């Protein structure tokens, strides 16, 4: 599925991401914009040979199991494939524990180079919610 804006932020909303650790929606939106361009379907092979999954390009060295990154974890206990559904449920309550475990949303490349700074409350800016 490829999300519109307000429609991601909506679910987003409703899935407790407004000001989770202290982040306005606006940040998890424009993440989602750099890392996937909104499609729950994205996937990016890493150097490393792990890979990103889904609209927040979680990562399997570390978050879910993809059967194929030898020595990996596995912390949100999912495979990856449940982070490429059009309900985007599993990606963030994974989401919910990256952000927790110290490094905030600096885990986030696109966020931290093209979002972190920036007017982020223009990503919901004309939305209902
Ligand atoms: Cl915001
Ligand atoms: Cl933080
Ligand atoms: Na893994």
């Amino acid at each position: 599925k490829v999300f519109g804006r307000c429609e991601l932020a909506a679910a987003m909303k409703r899935h407790g991401l407004d000001n989770y650790r202290g982040y306005s929606l606006g940040n998890w939106v424009c993440a989602a914009k750099f890392e996937s361009n909104f499609n729950t379907q994205a996937t990016n092979r890493n150097t490393d040979g792990s890979t990103d999954y889904g609209i927040l390009q979680i990562n399997s060295r570390w978050w879910c199991n993809d059967g194929r990154t030898p020595g990996s974890r596995n912390l949100c206990n999912i495979p990856c494939s449940a982070l490429l559904s059009s309900d985007i449920t599993a990606s963030v309550n994974c989401a919910k524990k990256i952000v927790s475990d110290g490094n905030g949303m600096n885990a986030w490349v696109a966020w931290r180079n093209r979002c972190k700074g920036t007017d982020v409350q223009a990503w919901i800016r004309g939305c209902r919610l």
